[PDB]
DNA sequence: ATGCATGAGGA
DNA sequence: CCTCATGCAT
């Protein structure tokens, strides 16, 4: 398995590379449907670029990627702030913690519930 | 490039 | 309920 300096190194080399053959990134998920039936969006291989995605999301695409490169060649910041504050505390709140917080901020629970396992999700990206 | 979401799968 | 991989919509 990978390091984390070399799923870097591709994802640089990757991106130059595709930016050459002047492929977007919509079209390289496309392609990787077309030649592989493995079809993938423009957001997917924006963050594999970025290294937003957790580690083995970028060692499980990284192969995929590789296989065509060789053949080629809403609520608001009152609101924002304050949720970020609490996850810094209690990263992973009860049921009773999110519903609580949900009213008292003025959003429906399931909003603030998915905002903390998208929070959560973040930080295990490899750049967050 | 990113914010919020879905849904499969698991303790 | 969660984690996780993933993307629609912005």
């Amino acid at each position: 398995a990978p390091s984390s300096d070399d799923l870097e190194q591709f994802a640089k080399q990757f991106k130059q590379r595709r930016i050459k053959l002047g492929f977007t990134q919509a079209d390289v998920g496309l392609a990787l449907g077309t030649l592989y039936g493995n079809v993938f969006s423009q957001t997917t291989i924006c963050r594999f670029e970025a290294l937003q995605l957790s580690f083995k999301n970028m060692c499980k695409l990284k192969p995929l990627l590789n296989k065509w490169l060789e053949e080629t060649d809403s609520i608001e910041v009152g609101v924002k702030g304050a949720l970020e504050s609490h996850f810094l505390k209690c990263p992973k709140p009860s049921a009773h913690e999110i519903t609580g917080l949900a009213d008292s901020l003025q959003l429906e629970k399931e909003v603030v519930r998915v905002w903390f396992c998208n929070r959560r999700q973040k930080e295990k990206r490899m750049t967050p």
